[PDB]
């Protein structure tokens, strides 16, 4: 169950939500307001679906924890034109959610 490296994807995904301010990336998209999402994206992600693969164990190396933190903001980069909230969201989420994976790689490395 607990080990030192799901705990440490944990805290990690814990870091990455809280710079998303908004929380804009908390949950999917909502279908329902976007009919037309799935016919852009073919993998949507976000936070919520982060959290319930990593309780699942879908994460066994850091790698494909950080590919899903990239699905959040490719996804929305995609999506959106440039001049809007989403699209700027994601870039900053980039360079801030960047930062907090580039120190939390650090410690899954000494594993
Ligand atoms: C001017 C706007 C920022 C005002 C605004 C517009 C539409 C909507 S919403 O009801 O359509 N909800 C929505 C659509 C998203 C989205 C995220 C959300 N939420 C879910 C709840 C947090 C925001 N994200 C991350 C995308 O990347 C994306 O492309 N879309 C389509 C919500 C707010």
């Amino acid at each position: 169950q607990l080990t030192p490296f799901l705990i440490l994807l944990r805290k990690t995904l814990e870091q990455l939500q809280e710079k998303d301010t908004g929380n804009i990336f908390s949950e999917p998209v909502p279908l329902s307001e976007v009919p037309d999402y799935l016919d852009h994206i073919k993998k949507p992600m976000d936070f919520f679906t982060m959290k319930q693969n990593l309780e699942a164990y879908r994460y066994l190396n850091f790698d494909d924890f950080e590919e899903d933190f990239n699905l959040i903001v490719s996804n929305c980069l995609k999506y959106n034109a440039k001049d809007t909230i989403f699209y700027r969201a994601a870039v900053r989420l980039r360079e801030q959610g960047g930062a907090v994976l580039r120190q939390a790689r650090r410690q899954a490395e000494k594993m």
